[PDB]
């Protein structure tokens, strides 16, 4: 005897807005946990399969003096930048790389006391802004939940300022299960990082701020849609996961959203990409 | 075992003057014991016009009269954990009443515990300072950045209406050479790399650090060795207690000490020789 | 006879920190023979957070589909030979993806056996290794020379940059303690005076050897008995498998033990509790 495996196979790819554009902007986002191993896994490969306009990175974990010349070198993307880019910190560091250079590009959220951990790059673009995270784990045994907390209420506060000047499009490892549906094991992790109420709430409230999951608004029914998976007991072969990754964006932009998509056939990390299709 | 003996006194300035100012700081891990292990004579015979320390642990209600009653201090200042509880908890005696003190950094989520007090003194703010510990497994360190944060901005806030000393346990190892085994203590409290900037942006700010102002290659001078591993015997140490001066005060500072000698705590009490 | 009774293990730093890092090391003499003596069930009650293992004669083409499968270690390294020889051969799973994992010592002279692996984690990195065998009649004695050089060099590389974590069977029985008959193997390898000496420069270097740093006097304690003669049975033994620490670490170090009741190979187990 045992329990069926439950696989998901992302749908095809949408490639016109809800206000009837065709798709013209492609933005991927990636938590490559270890951007060094990721990159002699191939993940570079699959990247110009992807071939997207902006491509994000999280967990990169590499100082930027210690980044391999592959993925500096990209041609690609003229304009790369990293954060948290410190070798002493090496549970951190996030990336974006751009095929087109933005108005201006920040780091951080304007809180010295969150902004020394490569966590946030924010590129502003003349319609929008960019931003891309890879927000605190409250990690094991919740000894971090207090902390994460205060991040979520700062980090959204962050969002809802830039928000008021130019809608914005969030995206990254923002480690929290949303629903229930966006984890296969709801009721072992309740007390665990990722999908504690707290977590939960705060992700609640970012959205009832006036942001929008662009996964679930597109495909509110489909469980079984995770974008991470534990390297432990071949969970992923089984489809054990959570979805952590999303593409969040502020109401002005859904007319422009084209699909969201979960791209869980790539391999290089314990998270797979997701890709953003809009027309802008 | 790389020994250090602290340097003969300098009590002339930088612009010449004379040694007037007397500071003592000193981390005396609970009051309470450091009392009774006879903190109090090396205080007299040290003479400080202004004594202050850190980690009293000990509310006003349960100070022991021997500290109280001293007749050599009869200004005397403590800030304790509003909680009512003697968690952490600093103070500060002198001969002279300052213009005005104050407790706390006007923050709410910090002065809930007590660790500073701000003595106004005609020429200058004197800020003592117990800074919240990292502590096991950095499980405070989060707390400790939004703690930098804050009190700095405080600090800048003061030295921009007067010149200020800081002194007290910073609880940080600025550089490699304020510590015996900075490798191995990267993921140790006092020695990560957001505590260490945290220190750095404080002087950025327009501070400066006395003891390594006067001694910039001295190494092995340590104010803090861990009770565990027979650690100062053998000097393994870190310089945990400092005397941050304001630019405007370098003139006028002759000498910053650490009596590695005074026993009592594992923090060994520092004085600092200004003419102001 | 006399034998050993290896103590509980301490999982509490000599800092007071709590181990939060196990790692066990096992030259399983032919990884093949040693999965079949069920070694892998060992492994799975001791679950170390990663395994080294050293003299695995065994191409990875031929790993049998036990080792490669563990759900337990999703990233798996193998050193090998050449040409798939049956000559060494070392391996480490890990239940954490390293930073970066290399393999060799950065000299083909040397890198022709698939002798070492090199993990980079955040806080250190992690070698495992397989010292070259002095052999009979020390006719690869001079081998070995170059080897304690180069090795000593590569480590002192690494330690440089980042604290490391050495463990293996690094051939030696450092000193008289580490074997039961001294005297009659002054000449044999394992314990020339030169593979002594090159393993007492890597110490000096700046490294300790982790069990007997815990158990200075503790002799009988072997890791190592020939499979003739019933060796282990009388507990005639030498003490090859080591866990030699940057010495920065040892704060960090929590407890070096020899898990001598496991068996399937004439080596048995070594297990390591660290505070990283
Ligand atoms: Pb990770
Ligand atoms: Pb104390
Ligand atoms: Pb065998």
């Amino acid at each position: 005897h045992m329990e069926a495996p439950i696989l998901y196979e992302d749908p095809p790819e949408k490639l016109t807005s809800k206000d009837g554009r065709a798709a013209n902007m492609k933005i991927t986002s990636w938590n490559v946990d270890g951007l060094r191993a990721w990159v002699k896994k191939n993940g570079l490969d699959w990247v110009r399969k992807e071939d997207p306009d902006i491509l994000c990175l999280q967990e990169t974990k590499c100082a930027e003096k210690a980044l391999p010349a592959d993925i500096t070198a990209m041609p690609e993307y003229p304009h790369k930048y990293w954060a948290g880019s410190e070798d002493k910190e090496g549970y951190s560091g996030v990336a974006m790389l751009c095929k087109t250079e933005p108005l201006n590009v920040t780091y951080g959220i304007g809180k010295e006391e969150h902004d020394k951990e490569g966590r946030v790059i924010t590129a502003e673009f003349p319609d929008f802004f960019l931003v891309t995270a890879y927000v605190p784990n409250a990690s094991r045994g919740l000894v971090r939940l207090d902390y994460r907390k205060t991040w979520d209420v700062d980090f959204r506060a962050y969002l809802c300022g830039l928000d008021a000047r130019k809608p914005l499009v969030l995206c990254g490892d923002l480690n929290v299960a949303h629903q229930e549906i966006d984890l296969k094991n709801p009721k072992g992790n309740r007390k665990n990082a990722g999908f504690t109420p707290e977590e939960r709430e705060g992700f609640t409230q970012l959205l009832e701020a006036g942001f929008t999951d662009s996964f679930r608004e597109l495909y509110p029914d489909q469980a079984y849609a995770y974008t991470f998976w534990t390297y432990m007991m071949n969970a992923r072969s089984k489809n054990v996961g959570w979805r952590l990754d999303y593409f969040v964006l502020s109401s002005a932009l859904l007319p422009g959203l084209c699909d969201s998509k979960i791209r869980n056939t790539a391999m290089g990390s314990d998270h797979c990409p997701i890709t953003l299709f809009l027309a802008v």
